[PDB]
């Protein structure tokens, strides 16, 4: 179950702020964040180094987003391809509390434990959970799971990290025997790398 992570123990976790915290994201290099496409809105400020999002604790960096790129195939009705890129107006200063997370070179296997993190209650919360089998995932949500999603279990846009790689983005679910559903990042690595290299 969920627990308090501890301040800055997830240094790639970002908060997206439009006047309030509305979604999480993951820092993938000094200039770029990955989040969920369903988090898209105007006027995004990226907040790095956060623990308590309501208190300035001394390790934060606040940087305006300069560009947002929603995946070309994003379908908001089904949440298929629920992934977006956010460019920072200026490069983050990387340190022990503000660090990038590596993209995977291959997909993760069912049964691998992952760290899922996010807010939602003002400090960062964490959950360790294994990737579920395809059958368990699709049986929980008949007709709704595509090859661009996976489930884990037993803050939209936040990271799912497995074996040191960003394998998922918090996308949707009904757990509020219904596990969380995550965008399958390994399907998008080419698109991520090309899109950031061209922007």
């Amino acid at each position: 179950g969920g627990y308090t992570c501890g301040a800055n123990t997830v240094p790639y976790q970002v908060s997206l702020n439009s006047g309030y915290h509305f979604c999480g994201g993951s820092l993938i290099n000094s200039q770029w964040v990955v989040s969920a496409a369903h988090c898209y809105k105007s006027g995004i400020q990226v907040r790095l180094g956060e623990d308590n999002i309501n208190v300035v604790e001394g390790n934060e960096q606040f940087i305006s987003a300069s560009k947002s790129i929603v995946h070309p195939s994003y379908n908001s009705n089904t949440l298929n391809n629920d992934i977006m890129l956010i460019k920072l107006k200026s490069a983050a200063s990387l340190n022990s509390r503000v660090a990038s997370i590596s993209l995977p070179t291959s997909c993760a296997s069912a049964g691998t434990q992952c760290l899922i993190s996010g807010w939602g209650p003002d400090v960062l919360k964490c959950l360790k959970a294994p990737i579920l089998s395809d059958s368990s995932c699709k049986s929980a949500y008949p007709g709704q799971i595509t090859s661009n999603m996976f489930c884990a279990g037993y803050d939209a846009g936040g990271p799912v990290v497995c074996s040191g790689k960003l394998q998922g983005i918090v996308s949707w679910g009904s757990g509020c025997n219904k596990p969380g559903v995550y965008t399958k990042v390994c399907n998008y690595v080419s698109w991520i790398k090309q899109t950031i290299a061209s922007n």
